[PDB]
């Protein structure tokens, strides 16, 4: 038994909520949330800006860190860092940009980073500002992920579609 309330069962492991992630964060503070990072870590806008907000710009500044030391992620890749005030870790997860050209075969090898962690809160990668479809980033994620993942979608009318649709 964990702590989320209010998500539909997609499948043995998957579930879907209509949920602002950073508030289904904050309320649940899980052991894992994923954020729909770039291979730079810079937390401007979607997912990524509205966790960093909520963070204080904290989640930026220990990225900034990261990447001087690290350099860039690849596409496709993901790291662990500090949840801040909103879960105990933040995997950031590199979903393929489309509206950067990236390949969408990549999504999958992004999602199997959720394979490393029994339990995570989650966006759609690749989704919103990604530039993929939404109701493909769900598919791969049921046929990709086997550990328990319970899955944040902003906008109700997306949540609506992608529910109805569901093989
Ligand atoms: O909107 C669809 C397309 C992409 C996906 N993004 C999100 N998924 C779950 N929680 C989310 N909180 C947010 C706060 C923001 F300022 C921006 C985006 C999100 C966001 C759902």
């Amino acid at each position: 038994v964990n702590s989320f309330s209010g998500y539909l069962k997609l499948t043995d492991n998957v579930y879907i909520k209509n949920a602002d992630i950073v508030e289904e964060a904050k309320k649940v503070k899980p052991t894992v949330v994923v954020n729909a990072a770039n291979v730079y870590l810079k937390h401007g806008g979607g997912v990524a800006g509205a966790l960093n907000k909520a963070t204080n710009n904290a989640m930026q500044v220990e990225s900034d860190d990261y990447i001087a030391t690290n350099g860039p992620l690849k596409v496709g890749g993901s790291c662990v860092l500090s949840g801040h005030n909103l879960a105990k870790h933040c995997l950031h997860v590199v979903g393929p940009n489309v509206n950067k050209g990236e390949d969408i075969q990549l999504l999958k090898s992004a999602y199997e980073n959720f394979n490393q962690h029994e339990v995570l809160l989650a966006p759609l990668l690749s989704a919103g500002i990604f530039g993929a479809d939404p109701i493909h980033s769900l598919r791969v994620c049921v046929d990709t992920v086997r550990t328990n993942v319970y899955l944040a979608v902003f906008d109700k009318n997306l949540y609506d579609k992608l529910v109805s649709s569901f093989l």
